[PDB]
């Protein structure tokens, strides 16, 4: 069996800033742990996702790697699904090298940068198609309006949005991001929310008519805001509330007939087959985009993840550990 | 044309706050009973009125317009008709004026049993009993074994729900807010526990109480606080469907609804309906429910007032919890 040097990340501490976390070098054998299914992998690429604050405090444990999902190459199996060589994504550790328990998605296409599976073509992506193709139950003609549009999750939506023939409107945090929204994403228009005396106000603005489809990233004021710009039987699909104030405004679920709807991508695993027969052709035609934030090393991982919650990534905050 | 004294009661004023019985007052008016010339209006005279929460918020400034009778859903006897549709002698039950006599342009729905109360009309037979079935039967998708929590449970539209509930083999619990309606939510109407929301010290805690493993379905009529303390004990793929909120209706501003992070953690589906989307639904609810009320596997309580002077008592006495049951004026006899 191999035997390798394996740099990891640590929790030094219960939680969010850098020297919470800790680089710490140590030998691995990369060898299946005896009469167990694992797989051992080779890490490429990590996610770093919001929900990972939660688990700072189902938790991590200090002394500890942390975890989360990222794209990883199989070097032993001891699982007949996954074999030496293949590419997986899944939940694995921060580190060179993890051993991954049977309790994690064969990669089939590397026609794509192989980043892209932690995002568009991973669990941000799937979240995404959930959330808007299911839970929303869009009609073409529809006004749909995304919250933390510019982020991995909301990018898409907007994106898929424009695909059925929605009329789409997004809020970002800068100039910078508004700018890419409409430039390089296509929606219809977007607004700095930072800018905005009246969030209430500025949908109206944007949506004369009302708000048909609210995909709910943010919540709190902004979710007040949406509410009373609501059509009849407008559509709330809760996919975070990442700003977390009282919700005051809904009585308009009554009035308006709303179904606000809180959903997890884990439930809707089984359609990932679908989602990627529906979304890798569109990115091979360019027809749907996508941004990421590559970092380099995982010596670089404790600035990447805490920079996640002041939005200092555009689009999927990813860190490359290895080249392949 | 007949010509007649008509009682009426008036809006004073718009409101804020909670309504007083000095916000409304007694006219009396001289009418002919008469259908004006080529028009379809149907002339009534007003047997049971109807006091229902949502009055309330028609009268901040759709809205109700101060020196004119509040009208809401009644049961009337017609006397004069431009419309083909009703005939003199129909009973109907719809919008109506709060008045001896009324005018109307016709939905009137037209009663065709009278082997039950017509006041039955104002109630379970009428607009909060569509409420109840709709809410229950097609918002909430509810399966047997479910448990549910049903708030304001002993007024017109919970005390149908809980049963409702209860028929299809649901464990049920209700809130209501003295130990008389609590008592009659057991004893009565089949719940299977009931509290008072107003002698519990945390209201989270009272329902983890009565559901140990957490609530299927919350029938929502109150809105607040307890809307909060339902969120937390919320089942996975748990659902609210949003009825009414007459805790917020008195109230300059609402109060915050701080707990909604768990839709997503629970997949909580919450969803607001009006019962005027439902009433395609209304001939399979009658006729499944009144063969129900003529056998006593369905029973109803409501509160008949006497008279239209006792109608701004009625009406105000709702935000207090005085109706027991489902709160009706009694116009005529
Ligand atoms: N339900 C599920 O299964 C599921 C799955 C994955 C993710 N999620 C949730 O979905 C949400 C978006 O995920 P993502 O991966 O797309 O995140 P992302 O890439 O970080 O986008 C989130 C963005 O929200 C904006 N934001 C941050 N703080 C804000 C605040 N206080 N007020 C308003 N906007 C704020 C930021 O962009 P600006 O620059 O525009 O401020 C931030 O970058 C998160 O809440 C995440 O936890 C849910
Ligand atoms: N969506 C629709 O289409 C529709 C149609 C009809 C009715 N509704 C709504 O459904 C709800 C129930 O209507 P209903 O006709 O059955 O009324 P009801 O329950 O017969 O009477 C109202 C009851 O509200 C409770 N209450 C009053 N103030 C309260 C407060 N601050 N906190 C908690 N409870 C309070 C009282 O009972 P306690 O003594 O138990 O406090 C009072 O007896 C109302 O919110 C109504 O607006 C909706």
């Amino acid at each position: 069996a191999e035997e390798v040097s394996n740099k990891q990340v640590i929790l030094k501490n219960y939680v969010p800033k850098e020297s919470d976390m800790e680089i710490k070098n140590v030998t691995i054998k990369l060898k299946v742990p005896e009469g167990s299914n694992d797989v051992v992998v080779k890490n490429l690429y990590l996610s770093c996702d919001p929900y990972m604050r939660s688990r700072m405090r189902e938790s991590f444990a200090p002394g500890s790697p942390i975890t989360g999902y990222g794209v990883a190459k199989v070097l032993e199996s001891g699982d007949p699904k996954f074999q030496k060589g293949d590419l997986v994504w899944g939940m694995t550790g921060w580190e060179e090298y993890s051993i991954i328990t049977p309790t994690l998605f064969k990669i089939h296409d590397k026609d794509v940068p192989l980043s892209y599976y932690t995002g568009i073509l991973g669990m941000p992506g799937m979240t995404a198609y959930a959330g808007f193709h299911e839970v929303c139950s869009p009609k073409k003609g529809e006004t749909v309006f995304v919250s933390a549009a510019s982020g991995a999750v909301g990018q898409l939506v907007g994106q898929f949005a424009k695909m059925l023939g929605c009329y789409v409107v997004g809020s970002a945090g800068s100039k910078e991001k508004v700018d890419l929204l409409k430039s390089k994403f296509g929606f219809d228009e977007a607004f700095n929310y930072k800018e905005e005396q009246d969030l209430s106000a500025a949908l109206k603005r944007y949506f004369p008519d009302g708000i048909d489809i609210y995909f709910e990233n943010v919540g709190g004021k902004m979710l007040d805001a949406v509410l009373v710009n609501m059509k009849l039987y407008g559509r709330i699909a809760v996919c975070g509330m990442i700003s977390q104030e009282g919700v005051h405004n809904l009585f308009c679920l009554i009035t308006k007939r709303i179904r606000m709807e809180g959903f997890l991508v884990f439930d809707y695993y089984h359609l990932y087959p679908k989602y990627l027969e529906m979304v890798i052709p569109q990115i091979k035609a360019g027809k749907v985009v996508y941004v990421e934030d590559v970092a380099h090393g995982l010596e670089s991982a404790p600035t990447a993840l805490v920079g996640l919650f002041s939005g200092r990534n555009i689009g999927k905050q990813v860190v490359m550990v290895s080249r392949e």
